[PDB]
Order: C-alpha cells, then structure tokens, then sequence
C-alpha cells in the first residue's frame, strides 16, 4: 500500500515541481484582506509552513480540525508562490522579478477574473484526494484571518498505479500530453526551471504560469479525426510524431510529403511550440479538470496548464505569442479562461519558513 | 494484472456497483426524460447504454467513441443503471412500479434543493480512475443527450487504490471511520438485505437505491468538543470503537451506563437511532464523499453521497431515518440533507440481453 509514502518538505527548493505529478491537485488562489502586510504575511506564512512541515509527513497540524485524516499523507506536497500583489501589500516592489506581472494579452483569450490573478498560490498535490481535502481546509482555516478565497482549481491525473510511473498519460481529448518536458536530475532542468538570476531571494525557486483553459469537446467531437492529429502534429494513439513511428521520436520539422507541403503543418501545435535549446524549455506539469454539466448534456471540461520556468519572459511569452500569431490549429478547439503567475520561492528547513528571505 | 487493468464482469444476475467493493471513484448522473421520450425510446436508448457499458468495462471503446484511446485502463470500472418513480408513467407501465418507489416522505432535518432531488434516470459510474471515469461519462451523455435531460451530475471519492488494504474502512470528511456495520457482498444476510424477491417481477435481482447528498457544517464541528463530537455519535474517533469496547468490530453495548447511571451510548446517539436488531432488515450504505469549492471567507462546500441500497425502501430505509429524525439524532447538528433521489435498480442482464429488458421489453 501507497498511502504511508511522503515526499521530504524541506529542502534547496519546495516540493512539487520536480516531484512526478501526484494524481489530485489544487491550486487556491489567495487575494489579500486590506490590513495584510509585511508582519502579517510573515505570520501567515510561518503558520502555512508549518502546517505543511507536519501533514506532508503525515502528523496532524498544529490546532487540527481533523487530526485521524492526516496519516497516510500519499505524496502530500505544498507548493507556495506570491503573484504581484503580494510584493505591494509587503512593501516589496523592489524584490519583484521584472517578469513577475500579468502576461499580455493574446488573440485567443477569453479570460475570466474568477480564474485568473491571485496574490497568494497555494498548490497542494497529493495522490488521494482525502488527505488532499483535509490538507485544503487546514490551509483556509490558517488563511482565512489575512486572506479571502480568489479561487480554487482543482485537477486530477491517473490514479496511483494505473499507469507505470514516468509514462506519458492522457488529457481529456485523449492526447499523450507530456512527451518533451525537462527531466530532474539533468543539469538542463535545473537551468531551465531553478531562478539564478533577478532578486537574491528568489534564487533556487521558480516562476509558475497558471492558465485555465477550456477544451471545446463537442467541437472536438465533430472534428475529422485525421484532422485531430493534424492539428497537433502527432498521432493520438501512439504519441508519434507525423514524421515519425514512436512517441519519442525527434519531431522532423523539414519533412514534407509527396505534394511537398510540411509533414507538420506550419501552424501544428508543436511546431509553433517548440524551441531547439533545452535550457529554455518550459516545465510542463497540468492537471485535467471536469465539472459538470448542461442540461442539454455539454460538458465543462479542460486543462488546468501549469508551466514552471526561471524567466517567464524568455520562456513562456515567446513560445504563447508563437501559439496566437502562428495562428496554431489547436485553439479551434482550446479557449484560455484564466490566467495567473506566481513567484516560487526556494525551500527552508527545519529552522526556517517559506518566503522568509523575502518577507523577513 | 495492475490497478488499470482490472476489471469487474458486467454481465450476471445482478447489476455491478452493488456488491462490488466501492472503487475509489463515482459519478451519479441523474437524467429527466424528455418529452417525446416514450416506451420505444427508453428501449433503444437502455440498449445503447447496455453495450456502451459492455464494452467500456471490459477496456474497449463504444460504438462510435469519439476518444477510444481513453477507453483502455478500465480500473474496475463499473455501471449501475436505475428508474425512477417519473419513468414509469412516460413507459405506459405504471403498474409495474414497485409500491415502495416514490419520493421520501419529508423529514424535519430536510432542506432539499431540486437541483440535488428527483429523476428519472439513474446512472451510477464508479472507477479506480478519474480519467476512464471522465471517458464513460461522456459517452454516456453522448448516447442520453437525444432522449433526456440532465437534471444533475453528482461525483464523490473515497481513498485512491492502494493506499489502504482492501476491506478495511474508510473515513469520511469529519474525519469519521464510516462503514463498519454494513451487509457483507457474498454473505446470505446480503442477499435478504440488498436483492428484492417480492413485488413486480422485473425487478427481482435488484434493489433500490436511496441517493442522499448531505451537506457536512464543517464550520460547527470545528468548533464542536472533541468528546461531544464521539458522544454524538457513539463511537470513538481513532480507533472507531463503540464507546462501550475497544475494536472497531466490538458489538455496542447499548445496555451499558456510565458512573452516572447514564447509557454510555446515548439515547439519541447516532449509531443507537440508526441500529436495527435484524441483520436481514439492514441497508447496505455505500457512501462517497464530496468537496466542491470555497467562499470567499474559506467556508467548504462538502459532505457525504449517502448511498443506501435496500430490497424494501418502507421497511428499511424510511424506519431508520424517522427514528434518526424523531429521535433528535446528535449527529443532526452538523448534518444537513440537501438533495433525495430514488431509484428502481433492475436486474443484471446477459451477453444477449440489456438492462431494464424485462421491463422495457
Ligand atoms: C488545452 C490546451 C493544450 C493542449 C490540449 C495541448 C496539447 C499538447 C500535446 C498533445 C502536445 C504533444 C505531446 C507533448 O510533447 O506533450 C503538446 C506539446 C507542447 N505544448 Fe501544448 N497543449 C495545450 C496548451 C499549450 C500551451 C498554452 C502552451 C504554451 C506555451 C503549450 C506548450 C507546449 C509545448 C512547449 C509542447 C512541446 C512541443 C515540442 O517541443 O515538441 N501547450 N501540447
Ligand atoms: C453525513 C451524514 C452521516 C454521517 C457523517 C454518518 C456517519 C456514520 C458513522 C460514523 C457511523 C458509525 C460507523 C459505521 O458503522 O459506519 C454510522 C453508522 C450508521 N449510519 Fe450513519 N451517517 C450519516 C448519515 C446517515 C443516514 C442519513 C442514515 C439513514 C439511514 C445513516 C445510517 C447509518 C447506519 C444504519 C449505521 C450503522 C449503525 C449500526 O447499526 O451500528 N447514516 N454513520
């Protein structure tokens, strides 16, 4: 059994980011209350700390609601990020990267207040949705003095076990969504995703780029399935490319076919999303997200796109920008709904607290 | 064989989801029939929906998937289809609902909202995944949409696969052990409990199904003694003991009374109200937990999808529930049913055969 297994909170960098995608997630996005500043947000985050320094170890937080739901903590982990409110109301403008701001806009959004922004992320992953429900209201009752509730994602992945760990799973359209991402413990991840540069506090953490975007399923539906790979630029049950035989084969960007047109389209997803040097890559770790639906039966379904990477910048702008003005055949089908970027701090240790090299 | 591999048969004499150990997953679709949906329609749609779930099952796509590659890892995927009381009056068969379904009579702890309440239409999806779970849901939709409405779509979890030995119980979102006292699947106390044996004959090797969704006030019991909230109850929090022994399998003392003179379990104790004498007469409770969103000052939004399955609604569910309601239940203070739903589950069918077939037939 699985549910005694944890994942270490303490560390050069926070857990849930490198760590292989648990099977549940949510991100709560936090606004501030008007008298949260610098003192109080030093009070929150030592509170939050804490509480995910016990309950990632499976051992109930400090003044628990339910203290028996936080054994078998599963792959508990605690994610916190600060959007750029955050450095206002602590006096802080100084510390903000340059690139900590909303991103521009872009043809295709149809974004939505109720799922974009956010002063304060809290990502919680877990692999059982119990211990990740109980772990969700520990935070709020620690929040709740200095915050109030912006909004909460929550998402999911396989089940433990039912897939192989590392192998590529499936999104709601029934892609093989994860094929070239950096992998930790390779000297390219680190420089594509751990801050070197910018503000002194925030080297060894991240930025994260959180999008909630909408999958148009009934459209999907219709859509020629030759087409649907097409679109992409590799093929749906395999996970090759076009020009290719298997998942893992280097797409090839210059094949064209018997007519002489590209083998990959010029505007396929991953040719417009590509870019040749790894340690620009983006991290890419989503969760899928189903809720509900219509009466005349269509459903609420869509990716919750979540990218970590050193400089948002130079590597998340300029590949979305390649995305809208490629005009990229998947947003007939894809629609962004919300947006919202975060800074991550590093990790702490036994005698520390997350974000006390900024706020401190 | 792994976790997304296995399978559960859906062909027998009875309908799977049932006796089937709860998987780690659940959606409850409640469907209202449209208009023009009559005897001939529900036939051709119970037919549709038959060999969507033979296939999906056992790990293959339906007829015209629009997604196949997400049909494979079936992780025990099963169906459970239901009627309710509405459905037989557009069928033209009004003879054959069984006495015992209609709506619950009102109870004073109700605040029930319509849109958790009623239908028609059941079908209950449960899965090891939440991915294949999403899969069969869409094509469920996608074969209903034409004949019904959806009137709601209720999903809930219980611990993912693996993470506790099979068999063993599961907490709820109070925190609470909830399953101990239930009929054991394969057991004849089981059977007299779960598959009915009287009334209109279709319905033979079914049973009926009582869907509850009821809201947890998690903000009181925060707040709440942590020894009133085991007293509330009757059991102890850790170990899920009755108050009165020591392992969560010990009997309850019911005549036993503390230095006070007072029962130990008390009066109006959740498990004392709840208890039944016959293990014939009991409910099979096959609950999942729900949690869906946040207000702005962090209040939950959870509870429990109260699934109580019975051969006989009048003489096992609404007895036990008026005496929980009568009795003034403790647990009632942090409890709030919010939705009521119930439903005629048919009979299994086989390889040739399809749901409801007897019936609809
Ligand atoms: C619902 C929306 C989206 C869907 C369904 C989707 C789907 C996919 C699929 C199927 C692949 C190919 C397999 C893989 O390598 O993972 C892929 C690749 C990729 N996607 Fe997306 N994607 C979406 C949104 C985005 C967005 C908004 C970005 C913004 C930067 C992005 C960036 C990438 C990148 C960088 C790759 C790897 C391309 C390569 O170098 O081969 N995706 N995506
Ligand atoms: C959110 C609402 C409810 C919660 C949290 C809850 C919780 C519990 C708990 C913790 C137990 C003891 C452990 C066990 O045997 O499972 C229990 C037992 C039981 N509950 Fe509930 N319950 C709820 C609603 C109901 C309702 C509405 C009924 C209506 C029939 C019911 C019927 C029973 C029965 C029959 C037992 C077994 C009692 C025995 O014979 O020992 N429960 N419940």
């Amino acid at each position: 059994t699985t549910g005694t297994a944890t994942e270490p909170f303490h560390g050069p960098h926070q857990a849930g980011i490198a760590t292989p995608p648990q099977a549940h997630a949510v991100f709560l996005g936090l606004d501030l209350r008007k008298g949260t500043g610098r003192k109080e947000l030093g009070r929150l985050m030592r509170l939050l700390t804490d509480d995910a320094r016990r309950l990632t170890q499976g051992r109930p937080a400090l003044a628990d609601p339910e203290p028996d739901l936080a054994p078998l903590p599963s792959r508990l982990t605690f994610t916190f990020g600060f959007g750029p409110g955050l450095f206002k109301a602590a006096g802080l403008e100084k510390q903000r990267p340059e690139g900590l701001r909303p991103l521009p806009p872009f043809k295709v959004d149809r974004l939505e207040d109720r799922w974009s922004g956010g002063d304060l992320l809290v990502q919680i992953c877990c692999d059982d949705p119990i211990t990740l429900a109980h772990a969700l209201r520990m935070t709020v009752k620690d929040a709740r003095a200095f915050t109030r509730v912006r909004w909460v994602q929550r998402g999911f992945r396989r089940s433990p076990g039912v897939q192989s760990s590392g192998a590529t799973q499936r999104n709601l359209m029934g892609q093989l969504d994860g094929t070239v991402n950096p992998v930790p413990g390779t000297a390219d991840f680190d420089q594509a995703v751990w801050v070197q540069d910018g503000p002194e506090w925030l080297r060894g953490g991240t930025t994260l780029v959180l999008r909630r975007i909408r999958m148009e399923l009934e459209k999907w539906d219709e859509a020629d399935p030759a087409g649907k790979e097409f679109a992409v630029g590799r093929r749906l049950t395999s996970g090759a490319p076009l020009t290719g035989r298997h998942e893992h084969d280097g797409p090839d960007f210059d094949a064209v076919d018997s007519a002489g047109f590209p083998v990959i389209a010029e505007n396929a997803h991953i040719r417009l999303a590509h870019v040749d040097s790894p340690r620009l890559r983006m991290l890419r770790r989503p969760y899928n997200y189903d809720e509900g639906l219509t009466a005349d039966g269509r459903s609420d379904a869509g990716l919750l796109f979540a990218a970590y990477q050193a400089d948002i910048d130079r590597q998340f702008i300029p590949v979305q920008r390649r995305l809208d003005e490629g005009g990229d055949l998947l947003n007939l089908w894809t629609t962004p709904i919300g947006s919202a970027v975060f800074a991550i701090p590093p990790g702490c240790d036994e005698n520390g607290w997350i974000g006390q090299g900024l706020l401190g």
